[PDB]
This record gives C-alpha cells, sequence and structure tokens, in this order.
DNA sequence: ATTGTGACGCT
C-alpha cells in the first residue's frame, strides 16, 4: 500500500532520430527529400546491404538489412545513398558527425547518455522541477504539445484522435499538486517538445521521444508513435499497454533470455510477468534479471541515466566475406594497416575535441568456418597513436592463430581494431 | 555474402 514504491520519482525521455543516415544524406542532397530512399553500404554484392530506409521507402516493406537490389523489386523508384568508403572500408565519420550535432543541442537541457550514434536518454527531474515552480500553478495548454501522444488515450483521424487523447489528459490533470507524478511526465514533455523543436531548427534533422519514468518505458514509449511524435507513457497506463505488449518488445529481452522467459514460463506478454514471486523470477532468471523482471512488468526500473556523451571506446571493423578472406600475410598486413590508419584519424581527432587518450588496443578476429562472430579477441598496450605500430603490435597479438608451414590458415573473414581504457589527457 | 559498430554481463 502506501510503502510500495511505484517508480515515479524519475522523469525520463529517450530521443531518437527518424532515419537517421537518410536524413543526414538529404539534408546534404536536397533531390533525396521526401522520397522513397535508403543508405547502403557498399554496392557490388546485390547491390549493398540496407542499413537506413525512409519512412516513404518503408511503406512499400523497404528495411534495414536488406540487400538493395531486393529492396528494388519491393520499391522501383528507391533512391540510394551510399556510405563513404576510405582505404577500402565503410566509413561513418559524417553520421558520427551529425550525431555530436545533435547531442550538444540535447545537452543544453539536461545531463544527457548517448546510447547509441542516434539516440540519447535524458534525465528530465530537475528540469521539470524548475519548469514547474516557473509556471506558478498554470495549467498546461494543449498549445504545449503539439506533437505528443497519451499513450492509452483517448478511452470511453490522427491528429483528431491525438488531440482527443490529448484533451482527456491535460483535463484530468491536477496542476496544483507539484508532486503528482502525471504532472511531472506533462512538464517533462513540454520540455521534450523544446528539444526536438531546437533540434529541427538547428539541424534540420527531426526525430521522436519517449517521455516516461524511466529508460526502458522511454525507449518503448519513442516507437510507438514514430516519425516526428513523442509519446508521453504514465504509470497508470502500463497494466494496459503490458497486457498485449510481446515480451521481445521490450529493451534486452529481445534474444535468448526474452525466448526462454516466454518457454519457461510459458507466456507471451509482459504483464503476464506480474503473477510470479521475485523469487520464481530469480530463480529461473537469476537473480539480477529476476529482480529487474518483477519490477519491469509493474513499469518500474531503476538503471540510471549516466551523464556520458561520448563512446567509452572506438572501433573500426571489416568483414571478409567467403572467397575475399585473408589466407596471406601480406594481406593481413594490408589490412590491419588500413583499420589503423581509420583508428589513428579518428583517435587523434578524439584527442584533441574531448581531452583523453586511449590506453588499451583490443584485436579481434574471426577464422573461416567459425561459428562465433569473434573467434579471438586479446589487448595490448596503446602507447602511441601511429597506425604502423598499432596494427604491427595487432599482428603480434594475432599471429599464433596462423596454422601454415606466407600463407594464413585458416583464412580471417574478420578483423577488428578498437581503442578502449580512456584517461584524462 | 546484413555489416559496422558499441554497451554491458559473466566468470
Ligand atoms: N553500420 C550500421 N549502421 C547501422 C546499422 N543499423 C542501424 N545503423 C545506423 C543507420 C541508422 O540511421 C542509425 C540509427 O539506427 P536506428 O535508430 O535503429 N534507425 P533509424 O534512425 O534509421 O530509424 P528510426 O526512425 O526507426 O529510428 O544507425 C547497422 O547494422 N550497421
Ligand atoms: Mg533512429
Ligand atoms: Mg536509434
Amino acid at each position: 500500500g502506501p510503502h510500495m514504491a511505484t517508480g515515479q520519482d524519475r522523469v525520463v525521455a529517450l530521443v531518437d532520430m527518424d532515419c537517421f543516415f537518410v536524413q543526414v544524406e538529404q539534408r546534404q542532397n536536397p533531390h533525396l527529400r521526401n522520397k522513397p530512399c535508403a543508405v547502403v553500404q557498399y554496392k557490388s554484392w546485390k547491390g549493398g546491404g540496407i542499413i537506413a530506409v525512409s519512412y516513404e521507402a518503408r511503406a512499400f516493406g523497404v528495411t534495414r538489412s536488406m540487400w538493395a537490389d531486393d529492396a528494388k523489386k519491393l520499391c522501383p523508384d528507391l533512391l540510394l545513398a551510399q556510405v563513404r568508403e576510405s582505404r577500402g572500408k565503410a566509413n561513418l565519420t559524417k553520421y558520427r558527425e551529425a550525431s555530436v550535432e545533435v547531442m550538444e543541442i540535447m545537452s543544453r537541457f539536461a545531463v544527457i547518455e548517448r546510447a547509441s550514434i542516434d539516440e540519447a536518454y535524458v534525465d528530465l527531474t530537475s528540469a521539470v522541477q524548475e519548469r514547474l515552480q516557473k509556471l506558478q500553478g498554470q495549467p498546461i495548454s494543449a498549445d504545449l504539445l503539439p506533437s505528443t501522444y497519451i499513450e492509452g488515450l483517448p478511452q470511453g483521424q490522427k491528429e483528431g484522435m491525438r488531440k482527443q487523447g490529448l484533451f482527456q489528459w491535460l483535463d484530468s490533470l491536477q496542476i496544483d499538486n507539484l508532486t503528482s507524478p502525471d504532472l511531472q511526465l506533462t512538464v517533462g514533455a513540454v520540455i521534450v517538445e523544446e528539444m526536438r523543436a531546437a533540434i529541427e531548427r538547428e539541424t534540420g534533422f527531426q526525430c521522436s521521444a519517449g517521455i516516461s519514468h524511466n529508460k526502458v518505458l522511454a525507449k518503448l514509449a519513442c516507437g510507438l508513435n514514430k516519425p516526428n511524435r513523442q509519446t508521453l507513457v504514465s504509470h497508470g497506463s502500463v497494466p494496459q499497454l503490458f497486457s498485449q505488449m510481446p515480451i521481445r518488445k521490450i529493451r534486452s529481452l529481445g534474444g535468448k533470455l526474452g525466448a526462454s522467459v516466454i518457454e519457461i514460463l510459458g507466456i507471451e506478454y509482459m504483464g503476464e510477468l506480474t503473477q510470479f514471486t521475485e523469487s520464481q523470477l530469480q530463480s529461473h532468471f537469476g537473480e539480477k534479471n529476476g529482480s529487474w523482471l518483477y519490477a519491469m512488468c509493474r513499469g518500474i526500473e531503476h538503471d540510471p541515466v549516466k551523464p556520458r556523451q561520448l563512446p567509452k571506446t572506438i572501433g573500426c571493423s571489416k568483414n571478409f566475406p567467403g572467397k575475399t578472406a585473408l589466407a596471406t600475410r601480406e594481406q593481413v598486413q594490408w589490412w590491419l594497416l588500413q583499420l589503423a590508419q581509420e583508428l589513428e584519424e579518428r583517435l587523434t581527432k578524439d584527442r584533441n575535441d574531448n581531452d583523453r587518450v586511449a590506453t588499451q588496443l583490443v584485436v579481434s578476429i574471426r577464422v573461416q568456418g567459425d561459428k562465433r562472430l569473434s573467434s579471438l579477441r586479446r589487448c595490448c598496450a596503446l602507447t602511441r597513436y601511429d597506425a604502423h605500430k598499432m596494427s604491427h603490435d595487432a599482428f603480434t597479438v594475432i599471429k599464433n592463430c596462423n596454422t601454415s608451414g606466407t600463407e594464413w590458415s585458416p583464412p580471417l573473414t574478420m578483423l577488428f581494431l578498437c581503442a578502449t581504457k580512456f584517461s584524462a589527457s
């Protein structure tokens, strides 16, 4: 009753950019705007692999991970932008820099946790307290939430249903109680409207946001009304939402763990989790997962918004599939040097921008026919931002995989260099 | 012959 804490302390938002790499290319190339288009990596093998799709193109069934030739079968007027290639590999620099544009704007409003190239969490609890004090009890106008959806409303066209849901939400608000969680979420959603307006005005990119009380609900909410919309998921809307929410839709249950939850417990939806005691979940899925699951199916999650705007690692990766697998010593050296050269450029820029230095170089390889994605992961010291030195050290650290008596065997299907263990500089 | 990243957990 009174002592059952509800995980309504925080206001957390998740902002994710809509079809981000396509928007970056559409800003640079006006001819792609308001068109079915996608961004691919490479072009020789089946026209390249798609990693980003505009919503127009999605209406035709185009998705990420499709080959571009297959996508063209679904969508014959599809436009394609290609990722830059450098030293024979995909170069994602332009999007990392567009990302930084967006992150720098988000940082003005609150402390953010970069969750990926195109998305960040925001802890808005302090900002909402401030804005609540400034309103001095003034009610909240639907003008202030022009793109906000309220999940589970209305109850009892799209813009119409959205505005109906927003009016039902706003007429039920107790605006006098500075401590009502629902009010706090509302004020958060006003601030997130302002943040998304600033992002679009200062970059031309559009995004969606989830506003809720924790990261998992914010992230789930963010997807509910993409594109170019934001969704408030209240604590009170969790039971209905989760009663038909497949377990795999929750961040981190989309894989092996989620499948075991489904299979062992004999359930399909998030809501059904509430019928198990914490100990039952801890027995089946370990003590941590169990605690996390017991709280999560009630809408409660405690993972903090970490103050971390920058990646913790900087890495360069390239597959060598099938008959392009590296089979000679010269080949492994030339590609370790290409990877090391890109890594060096990125690290030198990181040092000058962010006043820090990586201290550990990780080399990962896959050998042909291996089942695993990574066959060997070995670390060594990183003492200089010198590509020739890094590549030589990667070779020294992996050379004892070669079973040849000039040749390389088994042939390498992946090289991966990664700088980690950063330190102030 | 999705590929290229990046976080975090387990032991
Ligand atoms: N290299 C590479 N880049 C990828 C991959 N997957 C995604 N990206 C890149 C391209 C993506 O633009 C970007 C962000 O990924 P999302 O937020 O998951 N997708 P988006 O923003 O496109 O659409 P939505 O509106 O649904 O959020 O990361 C991949 O497998 N490989
Ligand atoms: Mg996105
Ligand atoms: Mg994303």
